[PDB]
């Protein structure tokens, strides 16, 4: 799986250990080994949410399976909780796009996961 | 909705009011309430379009519905027009990917929109 | 087609000619004229793959058709080979998400490809 967060929060406000924490929490939440979890944080962005430039985050989680109605609700509680706690972004200023990827449409290690 | 534009145009060439104009005009075009519209501009990017590094843009628009043949043509005209007038980017050097997201696959405020 | 690579490799380790090489090789692989190929490289990113900060890349390839099992395997071998040779990224530290875009869902030059 792959989690990306884009945010206007400054680089200095991203805690040491944030990428590791996301990796571990996502490994546990998706039930996949941490070796397959990729995380990407992009601070200092020029963005707005509802016309305001207060802290916000625009995010995506891609996974081959483990994406669905209840699971996505659970990921959203988890990830909004982490963004609130670690980056001080209000949950109602977070968007997360979830993508259930077909294995044939994910490239890795010179091939795909098909 | 979520609108993102990545461009090789320098930050200094992005005018004051650009995120606000995007927010307002997308609210107009999509019908969506402006308080739920998020916008993101990423200048100074290392990119080429057709092998050339003249000004260009790669964009996305994600929305729960309001995506379709006619609506996307309307959005493209609006958005290319905005990038041409505001960023001096030729419309034939812009790509916009449109995504009709299932409400269950959009996280917000500790849950999803389903 | 549009190809995006996000990487923690620093800008100075991206060799001159890289965007043109991606442009030309993707034109050949997809059987599409290079005028249609857009490429975007984003170095210096804060990212981890498997909880490690060793060089890695998170990429996407969007195309209107020419996406599928065998094609995506071929694209992956091509693109991992390029990232390994040029950016010194191990192939098993690369994810490429493939998207088969519907012509109606790609904006360009004030309209869409529909
Ligand atoms: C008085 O208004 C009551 C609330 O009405 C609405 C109507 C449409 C809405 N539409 C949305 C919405 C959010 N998106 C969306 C946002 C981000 C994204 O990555 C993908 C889709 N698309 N639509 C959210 C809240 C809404 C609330």
């Amino acid at each position: 799986p792959m989690f990306i967060v884009n945010t206007n929060v400054p680089r200095a406000s991203v805690p040491d250990g944030f990428l590791s924490e996301l990796t571990q929490q996502l490994a546990q939440a998706t039930g996949k080994p941490p070796q397959y979890i990729a995380v990407h944080v992009v601070p200092d962005q020029l963005m707005a949410f509802g016309g305001s430039s207060e802290p916000c985050a625009l995010c995506s989680l891609h996974s081959i399976g483990k994406i669905g109605g209840a699971q996505n609700r659970s990921y959203s509680k988890l990830l909004c909780g982490l963004l609130a706690e670690r980056l001080r972004i209000s949950p109602d200023r977070v968007y997360i796009n979830y993508y259930d990827m077909n294995a044939a449409n994910v490239g890795w290690n010179n091939s795909t996961f098909a």
